[PDB]
């Protein structure tokens, strides 16, 4: 691990979940969000052409940090780690996905939703996790209460987390980063609207 | 993996609402299967949470061979192992461990495992599990929790069970993801204890036309 | 195990959650304590002194349910068992842990907030368990949904347990205890304020009932 996994949090307070249907958005999507301040996309492995849309995004902007998300077994992680993507997130963990991460050149974040999950990920060397679905799992009573034993530990929640409530989110000494698609949504990608996502990002990154 | 004769679509697929059976006494066993009978429900789930449980597993088996009767509440490998002598159709757990997913691969009946988390699904998964009980629904995020899975595993099939009744279990069953509901408000053990097998009827017509 | 599980369980209704900055106030704490008529005790690993303060109240009094709470690795068990802990309290589990306490003398009370952790547990032999946190996991409604498929599990919900809410929690057929620090707040702690904490302590002795 070059790229540790602090380093994707660290990047900007939302990471855009992307879901990618069409190719031909691939591009001009994430040349919205370049334009908006944000430069960690988690390209989503949610549709037939995401491993395509992710090779696509890092062969022409290498120098953003462009990862994978949903990336739910060891096989698709050893394909992202293939098509060039500089991250993994996960929407939970299984052993066999906590091992492929152990020995590999990219970091791997996995996504935890019990203390009995962080602390399975904490054996195995991982202090940097997803709380997802965070509204719908605990949202921020589940964070403060796992603050007050694991206060070192950092999250990105992500799954119900929006314009109202994402500042609420990140003031916790425990949340790094937050990630949601509302900077990104899918009426505005399928429509092309690329200034507006621009301007959505903007309220978020400034 | 997963290649059972009877497939966990299937039976999610014979009824909207699977009843959660508590049997107390050996002898309301058949009025009460004939009560759901007459309701149309054909797909019974006896739970292994009452002395006479097996008994009364075996016993509606061996009555009526061509409904769909299988056992709830099967938590251990041994219970899988005692439901399946039984003539079990399925085996439904409220959660799962790697030796209960190890004996439902390894066995001609389908097991169909109880989740609550997203890392408890991808288990699931990896075991080559794609039906699940989610529960107990309501307490463990409810409707915003499978419409959040639904977002990312959208071909994944849940029955929740745990706080479904009357009043909210349509809303359960819009979902995508929803292929039926569980719960004992259909077979409610005050109606057995009373014996009102007709009053059992009517709960279970009101769901299953 | 010397000491088993639902004994730990039953000493109190409410396990006292200790958070211990000066070690010098170990046993001026512990006494006050004692004067409420509550004699388990879990220190919490979450400061430096922890460990010395749980030696300390172990040696002056051998006789007292004393334990250790926030027991998160296998290491942190075996430290706990080796400074003379009577019991160990996680907020979660992992198998690692789950076979450490098999090996034991000392009961481990293992956290879960889940129907599968909870399985997980039972098939390694355990069945006394934290629920943490509670009211943040599911909360009531979920220990009774839990209890009617697992009546012989038995919890120590913790985590958002207060004076306004405990006793709902206790009257739970699956629940033995709550735990929680408001029976020991740290600010009384730290200033000294045993008259309060042993208030707070006979409010919950006069609802132990067996």
């Amino acid at each position: 691990w070059k790229t540790q996994p602090g380093a994707v949090f660290a990047a900007s307070p939302v990471i855009p979940v992307i879901v990618i249907k069409e190719l031909e958005d691939a591009l001009p999507l994430a040349e919205a969000l370049f334009a908006g301040g944000i430069h960690v996309l988690e390209v989503t492995l949610r549709t037939p052409v995401a491993i395509k849309a992710l090779e696509l995004l890092i062969n022409t902007f290498p120098d953003e940090l462009i990862g994978a998300g949903t990336v739910i077994t060891p096989g698709q992680f050893h394909d992202v780690v293939a098509a060039g993507a500089r991250f993994a997130i996960s929407p939970g963990q299984t052993r066999e996905l906590l091992i492929a991460g152990q020995k590999s050149e990219i970091p791997l974040i996995p996504g935890v939703a019990s203390v009995s999950e962080l602390m399975e990920g904490l054996g195995m060397g991982y202090n940097h996790f997803k709380f997802f679905p965070a509204a719908a799992a605990g949202g921020i009573p589940m964070l403060k209460a796992i603050s007050g034993v694991f206060p070192q530990v950092k999250f990105c929640p992500t799954g119900g987390i929006n314009s109202k409530n994402y500042e609420e989110y990140l003031c916790l000494p425990n949340v790094a980063c937050v990630g949601g698609s509302w900077i990104v949504p899918e009426e505005a990608i399928k429509n092309h609207n690329w200034s507006l996502i621009t301007e959505l990002c903007m309220a978020v990154s400034s």
